[PDB]
């Protein structure tokens, strides 16, 4: 398991905590230099928990799935709830059993789902670690449309922050006040799996991705990446989407 725990959390704790989440992660080779999740993991052990703490000390604890760092629900209290998907049901199966009920929330996982269900796409929705000390707050006690909005926040502080170097940094600057996510941060986001599949499409092909990679960089410009010497790659990217699940 992993934890973290918002009271008295600063940008190296926080650091502390991304560091053990990818850690955490198994992996059998590197492409590039960079961890290649597994393309499968039998039984409870495609799962890791993680132990989250708000400011006050109370605490939830959040279900990933190890092949493609998604979120597969979270157990607050006595309460199991998972996304309203078949990965997430399956995930129900092996995680929080011993909770006295479990909740199927009345949406899917991804972010498209989850921003329908909030109200609103998450370019509007400030993240940072005040964000995720809300979020954790928010889970403790269900309620379906500002659930989507926390699980928004806790995603991108969470798992994205373990796929991109980049978004860590993002969330290390918003340690004290939040803010909305950078346009790059949403474009990392939304091209991990793309990122992924064309950095192991490179092994055979001299390095160069079969298909270039549109990014938005760090001042608002729109950017090909098209090999692995792109500071995307050489850098930032943390993890790798296995192409078996692309
Ligand atoms: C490779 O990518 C680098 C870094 O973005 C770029 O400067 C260069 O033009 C590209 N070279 C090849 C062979 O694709
Ligand atoms: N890490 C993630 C979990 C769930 N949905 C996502 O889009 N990403």
């Amino acid at each position: 398991d992993v934890s973290f725990r918002l009271s008295g959390a600063d940008p190296s704790s926080y650091g502390m905590f991304i560091k053990d989440l990818r850690n955490a992660l198994p992996h059998t080779e590197k492409v590039y230099n960079i961890p290649l999740l597994l393309p499968s993991v039998s039984g409870a052990g495609r799962y890791l928990l993680m132990h989250l703490f708000n400011y006050d000390g109370n605490t939830i604890t959040v279900a990933v799935d190890v092949t493609n760092v998604y979120i597969m629900g979270y157990l607050a209290l006595t309460t199991s709830y998972f996304f309203n998907e078949p990965a997430a049901d399956l995930a129900s199966q092996y995680v929080f059993r011993s909770a006295r009920r479990k909740i199927t929330l009345p949406y899917s996982g991804n972010y498209e789902r989850l921003q329908i269900a909030a109200g609103k796409p998450r370019e509007k929705i400030p993240i940072g670690l005040p964000a995720l000390d809300t979020a954790i707050s928010t889970l403790l006690h269900y309620d379906s449309t500002a659930a989507a909005g926390a699980l928004l926040v806790l995603i991108q502080t969470t798992a994205e922050a373990a796929r991109f170097k980049y978004i860590e940094q993002q969330i290390q600057e918003r340690a004290y006040r939040d803010e909305v996510p950078s346009s790059a941060t949403i474009s990392l986001e939304n091209s991990w799996s793309g990122l992924s599949k064309q950095i192991q499409l490179a092994q055979g092909n001299n390095g160069v991705f079969r298909t270039p990679t549109v990014l938005v960089d760090s001042k608002g410009n729109r950017v090909q990446i098209t090999n692995v010497t792109s500071n995307v790659v050489t850098s930032n990217i943390q993890l790798l989407l296995n192409t078996k699940n692309i």
